[PDB]
């Protein structure tokens, strides 16, 4: 069961020892935050592991990671780790690879351009509008307050109506079926059994294909799929994600189909739904657990925004310290956790040799809390991203959004979006620890990168 | 089970109609050649059909093979179909892939250059001297001989010489070790249950390896790799292909290992073994059943050389009516049957869209006996190789040993192994059908271009 185990022991590089058959996967019972930072100081500056017989090279020498994500990325470092079982979704670009991947990045990209962000912020707007009506409710009655659920739901409506025109209050509305189904497309667990088996049989992989079994919920996908075919038809007659990507539709490339379309409107509210909301809801416990930091931002946005006023896109990207902030709760919880990148020729990067098949691993929450960059890295200190300390900070060890080619290509948009919330809701209400809130906050032990408990605070209206 | 059968009938392309799951496996009752007739006639010039949910399109333009096996051989279609469970037989030449297999093919072009063949020539003419010995003691007792079997021992007495400088009269020590492993080394079934399973489950390939199951029996691979490393060692103190090997393990490449150089020197014994002996079945049968074949081809041996001279390099290549029968034999039975490749790039050649994935298959057989290049296709008749008739001979017609860079580099090294064996016994021996001879010869209808019943003749000597 160790037919690839000896390799980091031939190319002479340290690690955990892996057992027969389970690699090292053993090792993540801490979850993978855990593991990483246990590697990191035990082997330093590389080292490798095994997912199953699967090597994983970890890297954190800035330059061999900029090789990777972004001088090497079309040449031998294109794809991820196969992930399935995966069906028509193998279409959507975060699972794509090679040369059908550069076309869907390349007929996507210009859907994500700060042009058409800026387009999107007026329809932003409104559901913050929406998101403080229903926090002033909850705020009216002295009653604690779950961030994940107020946040699910303006992460929900941001989605419904940026991508397909659907407006709707998802909070109020918890069982109209476009919110119902939407609603499951949540982060996967990828420590949980099923996935975790996937490690150690991904010979199963497939085998799950073969019959139909896939990742993403079939019901939901068959859902939005002849939702998007009846919009489709029905725009046809008589801003969106969806209207862009039937705009280009018509024209280098071939085009993108209908199923290629319906699998980018999955996957962005795959990656957008519980990412944003689970931010948010870090943001707030660091904003409660220091209030003085809660009131200069507060403080900040009244003074772009005098009388409450409505945040614009131009606005936003004038707050320093809005932007400060959330860069802070992004370095202390970069939700992605880890980069991956498969190497597809055997290659040398900076001096090392990487085997063709190796997975390059750049763990990203172990490098955001590392001494030798971040002092006094585990405390919140929005200072560090001020125009003054931004130079000292490497584009290639603050990685939430990764880098290169490859990186997040909603990145911009997902920011926006949350600092459009921030402001709303900041502009309306402060936000205090109760008796429950759990302090200090303590990461799950799972394969997401979420609280132990849920945030929950006090949300006190500002009248 | 037909998520992929819908691609022939998308791309208009003909084919006949597969079941679900199997797709067109069920065709295979005939055997390969048959199969590939029949589409031809029926559908013309270009068609489809699936080994399970793998398409195959299968193309007779000359110009559209030339595109596949010259032209875009690097670009587009360099790997074959991925056959396995392999184990560490991966690492052959025929089995390799993309930058792997130029590598290799590179580090053993060397190997079969007609410098290197005729330094081994003399070897292989001990053989047929050890042949004609065999073959009077079976000639001198009037009994009917069976060609595979002394052809047989013909071939693996070249082999073990050519490959290790083992020296075995094996049709006299059939049961020294070194012939009863390699003996074992056949030509694959590739209709057989096993072979045809892979084709309707080969999501369970990847389960076999798991298993350390290899189709190449672990025991003679485990007894030629320790034979293998004792022989390198044993070397080392105090022309065959092992040594060649050995030599160019000193010196752009990394170089071949030590389990590379193994690698290579089984796949060369399983090439090599019963095809060789296959084919000087059929031409012995040939020359049986054309008897003035067999006089004007040895009185032309007679000539070249007199007093039952023994050929040499040179003398070899002198003769015309010998190539001619022999490359009229290779067209009647191509004993590979089919070339393959896979597309790996959504490409286009010729005015035909490929899509990616896609195995373009040529029907080498199906090629060799079409009236719209071969006048009376059926009929044993050497003058189509003529030197005068040969420039109407496309080279993408016939293609006993394939074409372009990943033609079969065995080539050269068969034809003289051949031709230097046909040499000596008919210098020696003149062919008889016997009652037994079945007449007209019927093909097996398994995975393996071979007899229904073994080629039985008299074998008279010419004293
Ligand atoms: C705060 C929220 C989000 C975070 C922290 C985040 C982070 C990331 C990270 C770390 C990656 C891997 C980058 C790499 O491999 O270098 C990624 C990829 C990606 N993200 Fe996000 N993301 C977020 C929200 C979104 C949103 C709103 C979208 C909407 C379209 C999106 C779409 C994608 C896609 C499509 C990819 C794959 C890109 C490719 O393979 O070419 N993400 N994201
Ligand atoms: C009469 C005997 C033989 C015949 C008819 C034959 C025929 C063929 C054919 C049709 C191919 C496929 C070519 C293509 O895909 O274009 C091939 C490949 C090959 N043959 Fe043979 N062959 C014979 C003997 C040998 C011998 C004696 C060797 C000894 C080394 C050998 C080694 C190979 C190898 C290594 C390949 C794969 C080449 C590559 O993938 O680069 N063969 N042969
Ligand atoms: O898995 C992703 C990052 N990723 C994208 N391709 C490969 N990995 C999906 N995703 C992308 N944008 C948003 N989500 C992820 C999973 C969890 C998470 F918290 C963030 C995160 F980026
Ligand atoms: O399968 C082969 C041809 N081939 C090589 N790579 C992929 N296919 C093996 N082989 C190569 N030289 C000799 N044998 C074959 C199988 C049967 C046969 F009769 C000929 C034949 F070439």
């Amino acid at each position: 069961g160790t037919h690839s185990h000896g390799l980091f022991k031939k190319l002479g590089i340290p690690g955990p020892t892996p057992l027969p058959f389970l690699g090292n996967i053993l090792s993540y019972h801490k979850g993978f935050c855990m593991f990483d930072m246990e590697c990191h100081k035990k082997y330093g500056k590389v080292w490798g592991f095994y997912d199953g017989q699967q090597p994983v090279l970890a890297i954190t020498d800035p330059d061999m990671i900029k090789t990777v994500l972004v001088k090497e990325c079309y040449s031998v470092f294109t794809n991820r780790r196969p992930f399935g079982p995966v069906g028509f979704m193998k279409s959507a670009i975060s699972i794509a690879e090679d040369e059908e991947w550069k076309r869907l990045r390349s007929l996507l990209s210009p859907t994500f351009t700060s042009g058409k962000l800026k387009e999107m912020v007026p329809i932003i707007a409104q559901y913050g509008d929406v998101l403080v009506r229903n926090l002033r409710r909850e705020a009216e009655t002295g009653k604690p307050v779950t961030l994940k659920d107020v946040f699910g739901a303006y992460s929900m409506d941001v989605i419904t109506s940026t991508s397909f025109g659907v407006n709707i209050d998802s909070l109020n509305n918890p069982q109209d079926p476009f919110v119902e189904n939407t609603k499951k497309l949540l982060r996967f667990d990828f420590l949980d059994p099923f996935f975790l088996s996937i490690t150690v049989f991904p010979f199963l992989i497939p085998i799950l294909e073969v019959l139909n079994i896939c990742v993403f919920p079939r019901e939901v996908t068959n859902f939005l799929r002849k939702s998007v075919k009846r919009m489709k038809e029905s725009r046809l007659e008589d801003t969106d994600f969806l209207q862009l990507m039937i705009d280009s539709q018509n024209s280098s490339h071939k085009a993108l189909s209908d199923l290629e379309l319906v699998a980018q409107s999955i996957i962005f509210i795959f990656a957008g739904y519980e990412t944003t909301s689970s931010v948010l809801s870090f943001i707030m416990y660091e904003l409660a657990t220091h209030p003085d930091v809660q009131q200069k931002l507060q403080e900040e946005i009244d003074a772009v925004l005098p009388n409450k006023a409505p945040p614009t896109y131009d606005t936003v990207l004038q707050m320093e310290y809005l932007d400060m902030v959330v860069n802070e709760t992004l370095r202390l919880f970069p939700i992605a956790m880890r980069l991956e990148r498969v190497c597809k020729k055997d290659v040398e990067i900076n001096g090392m040799f990487i085997p063709k098949g190796v997975v390059v691993m750049i763990p990203s929450y172990a490098l955001h809390r590392d001494p030798k960059y971040w002092t006094e890295p585990e405390k919140f200190l929005p200072e560090r991203f001020s125009k003054k300390n931004k130079d000292n900070i490497d584009p290639y060890i603050y990685t939430p959004f990764g880098s290169g080619p490859r990186n997040c290509i909603g990145m911009r948009f997902a920011l926006m979006n949350m600092k459009l919330a921030l402001i709303r809701v900041l502009q309306n209400f402060s936000f205090k620890p109760c008796k429950e809130t759990q302090i200090p906050l303590k990461l799950s032990l799972g394969g997401l990168l979420q609280p132990e408990k849920p945030v929950v605070l006090k949300v006190e209206s500002r009248d």
